[PDB]
């Protein structure tokens, strides 16, 4: 009857919604295949990250190096060395005066550093040539002659300032061309 058609038209409609069920998949299909290399390109990222990861620890176990070595030359800058300072302070007074070459000079220091100097100016003066020397800082950093020339410029062995602090640099172009390469 009019039934007839109807019954056709939707058993068309079944094998409609199939071609349409099955082409839906495949779709689906592709997609899940393409993510397979869109997730392959988020492992290089994985790596990157890792690659990354590979300095923050690089420097931080870099730092430490010279952390603790500032430190120990820092314990060896400490009380381990007693009348061995004013043969220290002597020397550093010669190897000041020398590169700044002027006659004259004033080394500040703590206080008795600056004041240790008043001792064997003859024997300090006897190191090297001739010169004066006068007066001095005492509040100022410890263990260390700070030479000022009595014109424009001064040198600083004072404390880490020149010296430790030097050292720092020193030792920070070593260890880079190393551990950086």
């Amino acid at each position: 009857k009019i039934e007839y058609i109807l019954n056709e038209a939707r058993q068309q409609a079944e094998k409609i919604k199939e071609e349409a069920r099955r082409n839906a998949e495949a779709k689906a299909e592709w997609i899940i295949r393409r993510a397979k290399t869109q997730a392959e390109l988020e492992k290089q990222r994985i790596i990157a990250n890792a690659r990354l990861e590979v300095r923050r620890k690089r420097l931080a176990i870099q730092e430490e190096i010279i952390s603790s070595v500032l430190e120990e030359v820092k314990r060896r800058l400490e009380t381990m060395s007693e009348d061995e300072y004013f043969e220290s302070v002597k020397a550093l007074l010669k190897e000041a005066i020398k590169e700044l070459n002027e006659k004259k000079v004033r080394v500040m220091s703590n206080e008795k550093t600056l004041g240790l100097i008043a001792s064997r100016i003859e024997e300090i003066k006897s190191e090297l040539g001739d010169v004066s020397i006068e007066l001095g800082e005492t509040v100022d950093t410890m263990g260390g002659v700070i030479v000022e020339t009595e014109d424009g410029r001064i040198r600083i062995d004072n404390t880490f300032e020149a010296r430790m602090e030097r050292f720092e640099g020193e030792i920070r172009s070593t260890i880079a061309k190393v551990l950086f390469g």
